[PDB]
């Protein structure tokens, strides 16, 4: 989701930095070993990227 | 049912996020798979549940 810009060392979320890089709004985003995502600081990070 | 909030990853348990997603305060709750409720735990959460 990227930090709020407050906090120290803000940066934007994982998937504006492949928006930059590829030049494009479409490109192929390929999420990578999916099997073990859960259990996260917020119970789990997964539920946002459904 | 969430946590206190004086801890540092505190998020409300499933159901307050559900209502800030599903706009209404009278949605159609689909829990699903009340079988298999995970039980092996000291406390059962299936009391907090009931």
């Amino acid at each position: 989701k990227g930090h709020r810009r407050t906090y120290v060392g803000a940066m934007p979320g994982k998937i504006i930095q492949c928006l930059k890089k590829t030049k494009t709004e479409n490109p192929l985003i390929l999420i990578d070993e999916v099997d073990k995502i859960g259990r996260g600081y917020q119970g789990d990070p997964s539920s946002a990227l459904l």
